[PDB]
């Protein structure tokens, strides 16, 4: 089997990624955050304390003739921003472009910190990670790629961010008109339960490529790139009046500048991100101060390649028994 979704951005600045999931019989449509850096399946639900919805679509399990609840079992996430959410959990079959699991688990918000509720546009998200990272008590469960595995037609996943536009999640197969030249595959570690690799270094526009081994996590739950404060202040001191701001909580930039390119290896492959992939735009609104898409990972303990790296590239999660990382441009 094979399943193909498009992935279409939440805001004009790419903040996050909603695809679209059926859940029960009938099906209920949500639109999900796909997160490769979580493990849980979670939702908002009619189980969420009232206050805290604002917007956003709900699963209803007493609609759903497939929905069993999973006695006993509880789950509860904190995310990088501070954000968390909480509840039990339910089996169900879920549907990702054409692609059904039956029997998986889906966890039903209780509750959501202010940040969820305070998003019309993220219905709840969907892990990708391993699933030695799931939450859920007494009995971790599997992440719906994981429960789909053995019936796809290669235990494959891929990621085709848009830069301001919509994009594909394709699962059991790689599309090969969606990218140009070769993929580059690269070792994974799964010991902290991501998609953890190493890139082979950094160039900061037309600038020399620094070979240095860099281990971070293709995430697409996070939004930015967070690099280590050495590579961070090569990129930004190339911007004309630039600055690290701890009242802002990171490097912002003149909204006139014109960022350079960052690129980033693959192996012997380079991975270009262009400069306007960079922008986050006024910090404020009206502001003429911009926030940086760049950002140090000094304080996190690991360095994320986020949305903003793998939007510039196609991405290939392989969830073969020895699990790697492709990537090709695009
Ligand atoms: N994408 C996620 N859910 C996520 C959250 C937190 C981190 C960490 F705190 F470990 F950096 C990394 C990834």
């Amino acid at each position: 089997s094979t399943g193909s979704a498009t992935t279409t951005p939440i805001d004009s600045l790419d903040d996050a990624y909603i695809t679209p999931v059926q859940i029960g019989t009938p099906a209920q449509t949500l639109n999900l955050d796909f997160d490769t850096g979580s493990s849980d399946l979670w939702v908002f639900s009619s189980e969420t304390t009232a206050s805290e919805v604002d917007g956003q679509t709900i699963y209803t399990p007493s609609k759903s003739t497939t929905a069993k609840l999973l006695s006993g079992a509880t789950w509860s996430i904190s995310y990088g921003d501070g954000s968390s959410s909480s509840g039990d959990v339910y089996t169900d079959t879920v549907s990702v472009g054409g692609l059904t699991v039956t029997g998986q688990a889906v966890e039903s918000a209780k509750k959501v910190s202010s940040s969820f509720t305070e998003d019309s546009t993220i219905d709840g998200l969907l892990g990708l990670a391993f699933s030695t990272l799931n939450t859920v008590s007494p009995t971790q469960q599997k992440t719906f790629f994981d429960n789909a595995k053995a019936s796809l037609d290669s235990p494959v996943f891929t990621a085709d961010l848009g830069y301001h536009a919509p994009g594909t999640y394709n699962f059991g197969f790689i599309d090969t008109t969606a990218y140009t030249g070769s993929i580059t595959y690269t070792a994974v570690s799964t010991k902290q339960g991501f998609w953890e690799w190493t890139s082979t270094g950094y160039a900061v526009g037309s600038g020399t490529f620094k070979s240095t081994s860099i281990d971070g996590i293709a995430d697409t739950g996070t939004t930015l790139l967070y690099l280590p404060a050495t590579v961070v202040s090569a990129y930004w001191a190339q911007v004309s009046g630039a600055k690290s701001s701890s009242s802002v909580g990171g490097y912002v930039f003149p909204c006139s500048a014109t960022l350079p390119s960052f690129t980033f290896g693959v192996g012997s492959a380079r991975i270009v991100i262009p400069g306007d992939y960079i922008d986050f735009g006024p910090i404020s609104t009206g502001s003429s101060s911009c926030f940086g898409g760049i950002q140090s990972s000094a304080g996190i303990g690991i360095n994320i390649f986020g949305d903003v790296a793998l939007k510039a590239a196609f991405v290939v999660f392989n969830g073969a028994t020895t699990p790697t990382l492709g990537f090709a441009s695009k």
